[PDB]
C-alpha cells in the first residue's frame, strides 16, 4: 500500500542526494 510506495520515494532521493554530493566533490578537488 503506502508502506510499499513510501520506500521507492526514500530510495531515490537518497540516491539522487548522493550523486550531487559526488559530482560537486570532483569539480573541486580538482581546482
Ligand atoms: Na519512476
Ligand atoms: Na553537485
Amino acid at each position: 500500500g503506502e508502506a510499499a510506495a513510501a520506500k521507492e520515494a526514500a530510495a531515490a532521493k537518497e540516491a539522487a542526494a548522493a550523486k550531487e554530493a559526488a559530482a560537486a566533490k570532483a569539480a573541486a578537488w580538482k581546482g
